[PDB]
């Protein structure tokens, strides 16, 4: 096993990124697209030794300015001593902390960044690496706390954020050595070479020129105050060209309409400041407009929601952070039942509306619900626009904006027109009618989309009726009016009825045949079975559904691979509906387990 004081440290493969760690057990297989390396080093004041393994040798502690060689901070080393005042400082009596750039973070400085300091060395300089330090001892314990400390150049504030994945970000430049001891303070080695915050969220967006249209849709809905603020946010700031990219019809009804206008601000602002070295992998986050968003990364470029759409990261303000959005993140709370669902995965269902002459229903301020089946439903094919496919479409759209997660058991939904849809609510299990609920409420600005898992069948005639329209169930018609059972099924209830067709008593032996037939008192029984206490639909099983029957029996109804099984026996034609139940063409009849 490795020796003493070692600590673990994670490389990306082919880059000089590191993330220095206390020897952590567990460990995550790729950073942001790329597979790591776990590579190993002495831990902070500790030194090999030759011939022993690990690092058993504890390093001498140095003064401050000693310990920024030891830590590899040479250019800020050299620079300390271009000032010729800080050198003295750093060497003498005192406690201080020091967020040393490593050397990768000057030579990223812009030519005319550097040259401003380089050329005014008392000036520029001194005042920039007086603001890298703090008059005390500051460790790792304190900077998890996510406080802000105060520099040794103005009492200007330097802004620490602590993240559950363990980063620690000094002014958004991440900690990678750190609690390295001196003889008088502490050097931690960061990222970048960080500079001082004056302006606010809204004084950056008022100052920049990229954020014209930003600056007025904000006016227009008055988040001034909300961005002028103390506060911990960040603001995924759309730039003019993610405004121009969207149409004009679409983007003057927004920033027209306060309510869309609000919800559009607000799913651009996130409630805590994130740094953009925090993301390592994907991570959901939810907007103040409700919208859960995916911020994750593709090695150095930031991503929301697999989309490399951050052209500028950390703007860092008085009241959170700034990332430059190239896109416009408009929340379905703004977007027409139209807008949010013809790119979406029920694009196909939105153009066959489209087709059938219902396409305003879809454009306008209608308050509405649409029941869309998914793509996956239409993978045969999509059915022709006739006079079936038309009023089936019309049955799809429901009066009023509603949500799925506010529907009761006896519920009935009004259709455009006059039909009145049941609602089955299972345990985990929402359906309306033979449709059930497939994914997330789409709710839009007029109206909502209630994604389902296929076509919508509204009932017509009651389970007799159904049964009395179809040749393959001559052999049961005659088999329920012998039983005595015509009534029962032709009355108001909730029925789930296993029809065995004509076959399924033609497959029953000879003896059995003849012996059904014969006896009255039995057939009824058997009949009674094939019935159901409550109405069960394909996609309200789930698993397992021990169904009571009218016999008195349970019935094993299960689904597995979108096909449905009774006494493990499969289902023909599932969820016929009826006015008064549900029925599965069964290709066998079924025998009660007792009587």
């Amino acid at each position: 096993q490795h020796g003493p004081n070692v600590c673990a440290v994670q490389k990306v493969i082919g880059t000089n990124r590191k993330y220095f760690t206390n020897c952590k057990q567990w460990y995550q297989r790729k950073i942001c697209g790329k597979s790591t390396v776990i590579s190993y080093e002495c831990c902070p004041g500790y030194e090999k030794v030759p011939g022993e393994k690990g690092c058993p040798a504890a390093l001498p502690l140095s003064n401050l300015y000693e310990t920024l060689g030891v830590v590899g901070s040479t250019t800020t080393q050299l620079y300390t001593d271009r000032t010729e005042k800080l050198r003295p400082e750093m060497e003498g009596p005192g406690s201080f902390t020091i967020f040393a750039p490593s050397n990768e973070a000057w030579a990223s400085l812009p030519a005319e960044v550097l040259d401003s300091l380089v050329s005014n060395v008392n000036i520029e300089l001194l005042n920039a690496l007086r603001y890298h330090m703090v008059g005390r001892r500051v460790l790792t314990d304190e900077l998890k706390h996510g406080m802000t400390l105060t520099s040794m150049y103005q009492n200007s504030n330097i802004q620490i954020h602590h993240y559950p994945n363990g980063i620690v970000t000094v002014n958004c430049a991440r900690l990678l050595k750190a609690d390295h001891h001196a003889t008088n303070g502490v050097v931690h080695l960061i990222d970048k070479v960080i500079s001082t915050i004056t302006n606010n969220i809204q004084q950056i967006i008022e100052i920049e020129d990229t954020f014209e249209t930003l600056r007025a849709a904000v006016a227009a809905s008055g988040l001034n105050t909300m961005l002028e603020g103390n506060g911990q946010y960040t603001l995924l700031a759309p730039t003019n060209e993610a405004f121009e990219k969207i149409p004009s019809e679409t983007l003057n009804r927004i920033l027209g309409d306060p309510e869309a206008l609000r919800d559009l601000l607000n799913n651009h602002i996130l409630k805590s400041a994130m740094c953009a070295e925090a993301i390592v992998a994907g991570l959901s986050v939810e907007t103040l407009e409700g919208t859960t968003l995916e911020v994750g990364c593709s090695g150095d470029m930031l991503t929301i929601n697999g989309k490399a759409i951050i052209s500028n990261k950390d703007i860092l303000a008085t009241n959170g952070v700034i990332h430059y959005i190239d896109e416009l993140l408009i929340p379905d709370s703004a977007k027409t039942l139209f807008e949010l669902a013809a790119e979406s995965d029920v694009s196909t269902a939105i153009d066959l509306f489209r087709q059938a002459g219902l396409g305003n229903h879809l454009s306008g301020s209608e308050r509405l619900t649409l029941l869309a089946p998914l793509n996956s439903v239409f993978k045969d094919g999509t059915p022709p626009i006739d006079a079936h496919t038309r009023n089936l479409l019309r049955n799809h759209i429901i009066k009023d904006q509603l949500a799925s997660k506010y529907l009761y058991h006896g519920q009935t939904l009004e259709t455009l027109g006059g039909k009145k849809l049941r609602v089955f609510v299972y345990r985990n299990s929402l359906c309306i009618e033979n449709s059930c609920i497939a994914a997330h409420d789409k709710r839009g600005r007029y109206g909502t989309l209630f994604t389902m898992d296929r076509v919508l069948t509204p009932p017509m005639g009651t389970v007799m009726d159904v049964l009395k329209g179809d040749n393959r169930f001559s052999m049961l018609v005659a088999a329920i009016q012998s039983a005595g059972l015509t009534e029962t099924l032709n009355r108001e209830g909730v029925y789930t009825v296993f029809a065995p067709t004509n076959e399924a008593f033609r497959a029953l032996p000879p003896r059995e045949r003849s012996r059904l037939l014969g006896d009255a008192k039995e057939l009824a029984n058997i009949l009674k079975y094939h019935i159901g206490d409550e109405i069960l639909v394909s996609g309200g099983i789930g698993a397992l559904v021990r169904l009571k029957s009218l016999q008195g029996d349970k019935l094993e109804v299960s689904l597995k691979n979108n096909v449905v099984s009774v006494n493990k026996e499969p289902v023909a034609e599932p969820d016929i509906m009826a006015t008064n139940g549900v029925v599965h063409v069964i290709t066998n009849v079924l025998q009660p387990p007792a009587n």
